[PDB]
């Protein structure tokens, strides 16, 4: 009764202790390789890979490679690249139909920001996709090193 | 009455799990660019850049450049800038009242650790203020690239 | 009463509010440094350091050096290993008595994985030791350095 009153406040001011604690641990770990945009964490590694490579490690993180699709998860993501100055992979690839490009789970592209011109499957070789600092898409070849970049 | 205890006493042992787990990746989140004390956290970006820049850097992210306002505080900011070993900048300036350094609310300083013959103004043109590898502090001229090290 | 039910209600969602949260950024957090199993997470500094150096770093960041204790923990040690691809340090080392490994509070080991023929001694000075991107280990000088990974 008068009892279970006094512990119930106490379990309030656990609550209201974690989240405060909690929003802050947020802004500590976002800085300075991440971006938050809606539900969805882009968060960089900091260094360079090729297509494969970078693909395992973000499968392997549990989340997988950047997958913007909308204008707002572009630019969140593209602020991560201008930091780096890098150009980043996204996880996107036309590798089972040529000219067709998809998710890793094989749906089709609901968002795009190619640069003009692009997709041009250059040399005909061209099946991944890099986001550059001005946040436009190209098609590259899957085997270039390029930033990693992640999305849980 | 009874069903609410029980409720409660199930809650409370979910949010004292969550503070164990959220006490664990706490630890792990600050090592190695990371310094807790009181209820501040220092974390550096892990490189340089001038004053505006790592301003903005700072305050994107939802915070504020490293403003130490006690001795326990530029004690623990030191740590970031030994394990670094690269000078940092700190948020305030004397850029509105030359020889009157602010924190960027405009409030003047309740604590300093000037190094000996400082502030100088040297070349009649340092309004930032750097801190180096023995805490000691020294104006700079803000166009100078320092350690970037943000507090939440 | 009913107020006590609608507060209890009310922590409920909270609560649950916080762990799906933190659940996501427990993955941020461990990309691309750390490592989880079990109840303990190994997280490297990503640079290398002489043994003394690098205890300190971890137990002034309120851990201490990486002390796989079962073949689960050292698989999970491993793979933080091979993604730097560089040897790292383990807590235990056998300076009180020459040919009895310990961990820092002392006692013996409860689990091991030497490569053939190690520990040796080789030179009469090697107390460390050391963790191959094999997952192998081998004793090795503290004086030389390795990849530092603390455990939380
Ligand atoms: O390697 C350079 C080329 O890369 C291609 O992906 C691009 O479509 C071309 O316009 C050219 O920039
Ligand atoms: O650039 C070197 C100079 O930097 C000034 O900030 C300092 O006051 C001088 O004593 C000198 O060290
Ligand atoms: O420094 C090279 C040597 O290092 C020792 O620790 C090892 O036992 C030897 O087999 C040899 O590899
Ligand atoms: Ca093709
Ligand atoms: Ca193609
Ligand atoms: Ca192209
Ligand atoms: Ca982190
Ligand atoms: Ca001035
Ligand atoms: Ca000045
Ligand atoms: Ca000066
Ligand atoms: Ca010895
Ligand atoms: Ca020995
Ligand atoms: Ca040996």
């Amino acid at each position: 009764v008068a009892s279970l009153r006094q512990q119930v406040e106490a379990l309030q001011g656990q609550v209201q202790h974690l989240q405060a604690a909690f929003s802050q641990y947020k802004k500590v770990e976002l800085f300075p390789n991440g971006q938050s945009v809606g539900e969805k964490i882009f968060k960089t590694a900091g260094f360079v890979k090729p297509f494969t490579e970078a693909q395992l490690l973000c499968t392997q993180a549990g989340g997988q490679l950047a997958s913007p699709r909308s204008a707002a998860e572009n630019a969140a993501l593209q602020q991560l690249v201008v930091a780096k100055n890098e150009a980043a992979f996204l996880s996107m690839t036309d590798s089972k139909t040529e000219g067709k490009f998809t998710y890793p789970t094989g749906e089709s592209l609901v968002y795009s920001n190619w640069a003009p011109g692009e997709p041009n499957d250059d040399g005909g070789s061209e099946d991944c996709v890099e986001i550059f600092t001005n946040g436009k898409w190209n098609d590259r070849a899957c085997g270039e090193k390029r930033l990693v970049v992640c999305e849980f």
